[PDB]
């Protein structure tokens, strides 16, 4: 079995996995439209009782597993608690994780896409004050490269560049994976985190150097850290809160299980885990939240940067940020900057939420690395042209998978982990091979406060927010899950096929 070669290079490659997208797209829409600085003292407090349990349990049941040949939830769950149903909560962690990436890689291409198209200078020419006259040229671009329809019918086509794009961003996913470990995900991070950091404290810098008669850059960061004690009151702000620290910091996918497992049985996780999540959280509050937000505030006031917050989730990264910086010199090398830092970033994500198939392919059915590789990528490809051709596909994908799975597993992992596994002997697992030791006060809310807290949590989010997706919507979302249920259905017939093979080798 494969191990991380060097330590740098294990906390490099669980950095580019946590940060990625949530940190530069999610997290800047995710404080506008919630008050700002109301937000952030949930997102301070989920962050303490949620964020670093769960990060650490991640990478104990990962260290654990891999031990034993598995880094995936389905054995590591059986092997945490032995039964069936067990096996049928872990298909979860393999199903999660795919789901989220049949989009992730499409925002991927998106961003990669975008920064060919600025770096070549095929960008839109605003004619030189209305904002709508800067809004709506980068709107339409995004339009003609994603294909949004215009009509009734809700059928995307997007461009022919789009797919070559996304047919690159594949094969680069494809190139990077098929390499392993020691010398794939890890030489790769050890070059991609630095330049992430330089491209994002670049952008940081010149952002500063803007000031418009609608503000400076700096009020955009007063309303970020102005909290708002008149709004902690209002579940559907820990909501945002507790399931955007869960994205941010690959909560709940099974990927980081699936990192930790190629971790060394001896090696510390303690000091690691909590490395990387502070490597995410400032490459977020301190980075993400700073060229964005202020921008927008700065060149629209805050009122109108929440009103184009609460537009889509694409209107600040997509169209803001570029119609912003089509009104500075050289621009569009700023722009391309911009695109190509995202680009990095989702990339060093995606190649981190793509590995549970791999290492399910790998060790419960004794494939090749590369057809395992290859077959994965064949699904994920194909699969994308349901989010690629059919409008409103990706956001059903996204709340079942990336939004409300994450919760569900979190909460899942954390009862078979300590409430199962045993409290006793997981909290030795957590604080066995660390370099540091786990406090004594995170084993109570491990065990006790995290899963009540989530509990609470969870039962708020179902009672007062779901129900208007499962009737106020197009029948089209049914595409979307027919299809991602009958993709859990197949993930469990492998799983059955692992089961099954296991009774064969034996023999
Ligand atoms: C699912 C995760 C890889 C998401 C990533 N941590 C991000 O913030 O974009
Ligand atoms: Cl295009
Ligand atoms: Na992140
Ligand atoms: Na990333």
């Amino acid at each position: 079995r494969e191990h991380w070669a060097t330590r740098l290079g294990l906390i490099l490659a669980m950095a580019g996995n946590a940060v990625g997208l949530g940190n530069f797209l999610r997290f800047p829409v995710q404080a506008a439209e919630n008050g700002g600085g109301a937000f952030m003292i949930p997102y301070i407090i989920a962050f303490l009782l949620v964020g670093i349990p769960l990060m650490w349990i991640e990478w104990a049941m990962g260290r654990y597993g891999g031990a034993q040949g598995h880094g995936t939830t389905p054995a590591i769950f059986y092997l945490l608690w032995r039964n069936r149903f067990a096996k049928i909560l872990g298909v979860f962690g393999l199903w999660i994780p795919l789901v989220v990436a049949i989009y992730y890689v499409y925002i991927e291409s998106w961003t990669l896409g975008f920064a060919i198209k600025f770096l070549v200078g095929l960008v839109p020419e605003p004619p030189p004050t209305d904002p709508d006259s800067i809004l709506r040229p980068f709107k339409e671009f995004l339009y003609s490269y994603i294909g949004v329809p215009k009509g009734d019918e809700p059928i995307l086509k997007p461009s022919l560049f789009a797919y070559i794009v996304f047919l690159i961003t594949m094969f680069i996913n494809v190139s990077i994976l098929i390499r392993g470990i020691s010398k794939g995900i890890e030489r790769f991070a050890k070059i991609a985190m630095p330049t992430l950091f330089i491209l994002a404290v670049f952008l940081v810098i010149r952002v500063f150097l803007l000031e418009t008669p609608n503000g400076t850059a700096a009020d955009g960061l007063n309303f970020l850290w102005t909290p708002d004690f008149e709004k902690l009151k209002d579940p559907g702000v820990w909501i945002a809160a507790v399931g955007q620290i869960f994205f941010t910091l690959s909560l709940g996918f099974g990927a980081i299980i699936t990192y930790a497992s190629y971790v060394r049985k001896d090696q510390d996780i303690v000091l690691s885990g909590l490395t990387a999540a502070t490597l995410n959280e400032k490459a977020e509050v301190i980075l993400g939240g700073s060229i964005s937000i202020p921008a927008a505030v700065a060149f629209f006031g805050v009122a109108n940067a929440v009103a184009i917050a609460k537009a889509g989730a694409f209107n600040l990264g997509f169209i803001t940020l570029p119609a912003i910086f089509s009104q500075t010199a050289g621009g569009t090398f700023l722009g391309f900057l911009w695109f190509f830092l995202l680009f990095f970033a989702g990339l060093t994500s995606s190649i981190a939420i793509m590995q549970p198939m791999i290492a399910f392919l790998e060790d419960e059915l004794k494939l090749s690395r590369k057809h395992a590789v290859l077959w994965t990528a064949a699904i994920v490809f194909f699969s994308a042209h349901l989010v690629m051709f059919l409008n409103k596909s990706l956001d059903e994908m996204d709340f079942w998978a990336g939004t409300i799975g994450v919760v569900f597993f979190g909460l899942t992992e954390l009862i078979i982990f300590f409430w199962i596994f045993g409290a006793d002997k997981a909290w030795e697992e957590i604080n066995r091979g660390g370099i540091i030791k786990v406090p004594r006060i995170y084993y109570y809310v491990m065990r006790y406060i995290t899963p009540a807290f989530l509990a609470v949590l969870l039962v708020v989010w179902a009672r007062e927010y779901i129900p208007k997706i499962m009737e106020e919507t197009h029948w089209t979302v049914w595409i979307t899950r027919f299809y991602i249920i009958g993709l859990f259905l197949f993930l469990t017939f492998l799983v059955f096929l692992a089961e099954r093979r296991r009774n064969h080798e034996s023999a």
